[PDB]
RNA sequence: AAAACAAGCUCAAUGAGAGCCAUCGGGGGUAGAUCUAUCUCAUGACGAGUGGUGGAAUACUUUGACUCAUGAGAGAG
């Protein structure tokens, strides 16, 4: 129960695909800033921390949520992708585009897909030094 | 005082210096803004993990972290 729908109306929401290394998020939330359901990887995802980031487990994450969604019910959710922070320079990952299909075949409807990586202007230093890591 | 020596001190070096003219450049210094990013703190939302790895653990977590949104500050770039 929620929205008290107009008649023939269509009600939109956000994603935030937050792919990184190790981890994904499927924290979808209202365009002003109010959050519903979210889950991830490492929660409900599965178990392991092998295989937190592996693009089955953000796979189920993002039924879980559509699961969700249609009972909530939302409707579509814009996607913004959040790939990792500005020191590291990181796009996202593999597991992003598997979380991103299995909402359209769950199927959720979708539109106005983005990067939303934050990104430096020059800025800060990374981890490891001058050599870097080395393994 | 009045003479004479054509009285005399070369050239203007793809040597050098100085001058003048219109440009050019992350040459240097001082002062103030600007742009994201990171961290901290305050408020709100959620409700079990988040981190991190070849794989894990130490670590921070319902005295609510992690992500999401607004707002203020800081120092570096």
């Amino acid at each position: 129960l929620g929205p008290v729908k107009r008649d023939g109306e269509i009600v939109m929401g956000v994603a935030h695909i937050y792919a990184s290394k190790n981890d994904t998020f499927v924290h979808v939330t209202d365009l002003s800033g109010s959050e519903t359901l979210a889950r991830c990887t490492g929660g409900i995802a599965v178990r392991a921390q092998r295989d937190e980031a592996t693009p089955y487990a953000a796979m189920l994450a993002a039924q879980a949520v559509a699961a969700r969604l249609k009972e909530l019910g939302v409707d579509g959710v814009h996607i913004k992708f959040r790939g990792e922070g500005g020191s590291s320079r990181r796009l996202p990952a593999q597991g992003a585009q598997s979380a991103l299909r299995a909402l359209a075949r769950a199927g959720v409807k979708i539109g106005r897909i983005e990067d939303v990586t934050p990104l430096p202007h020059d800025s800060t230093r990374r981890k490891g030094g001058r050599r870097g890591r080395r393994l």
